[PDB]
């Protein structure tokens, strides 16, 4: 049994508890921030999507990314970051996933992330935050798991709900 | 038995032979180009590296790309695009592997990629490129593998020589 959905949202997402989004709609999914070098945001786009640029808000700026997902069947969150209040975000990772669920977790002073194509993802990447108050804003639902129990959360990622 | 090792060199590699690259150090592995509005390349990183700038030279260019590699026992190859001569390389793609071996093919009006986190990697990833005489530098040693033979090549990826 899972604690959620949570409608959309900003508030300081407690360490050591999995965030798990449920977007519907391609577009931007959830950023988050430590305030002085991490600037984090997924977004989420829909299968077969040639290179293109698209437009996103982020950090309340409008960026224009340039986006791919070369699977046919599965939506492919992207994590995108940027390291100075004023740069530009670039790609560091990413979830192939026909669940369209993805999460992230705050834990042992990094942001942990869901990564690679179920259903074999794993929490395989990190970045490192040093900001355990870090505010975290989810425009879709989402599930709150603890640390303990990540590997229920992995099922999750991998099998849907 | 495979056809290589090929020398690093710079050449017309024909369509429908998967490209196999072994570097053995940190850094740029090869480039490629349709000579209009797409320039590739693959660079390699070792393990356990924190978000860093690093220097590479692409398209004759110094550049400053962000870099990581989440893993303490594996290589990641990361697949940098360029959209316009006057652009920059982004991140698009990208293959962890502990063998040491990505590879690319010219096929169907495109580029196709191996993608993921071995054992589990397959040829996922595709640019079009529209140009069959594309050209393709390798800095590395190389093998060639016949297009009827792709999963052959898979193996390779997936599982050494």
């Amino acid at each position: 049994v899972l604690d959620g959905p949570y409608q959309p949202t900003s508030f300081n997402l407690p360490v050591d508890y999995w965030m798990m989004m449920s977007p519907t709609q391609a577009g931007r999914v959830a950023e988050g921030t430590n305030g002085t070098d991490r600037w984090f945001a997924c977004i989420i786009v829909e299968p077969n999507v040639s290179l293109q640029s698209r437009d996103y808000v982020l950090d309340g700026q409008t960026v224009q990314l340039q986006v791919d997902n070369t699977s046919n069947t599965m939506w492919k969150f992207i994590l995108f970051i940027k390291l100075t209040k004023s740069g530009n975000y670039s790609q560091y990772s990413s979830l192939l996933t026909n669940h369209k669920l993805c999460a992230w977790i705050k834990r042992d002073s990094r942001v942990y992330w869901f990564d690679g194509t179920v259903p074999n993802s794993s929490d395989n990447y990190y970045l490192t935050i040093n900001n355990d108050n870090s505010i975290v804003s989810s425009d879709v639902d989402f599930y709150l798991i603890p640390r303990t129990q990540t590997d229920s959360c992995r099922r999750c990622i991998n099998n849907g709900l």
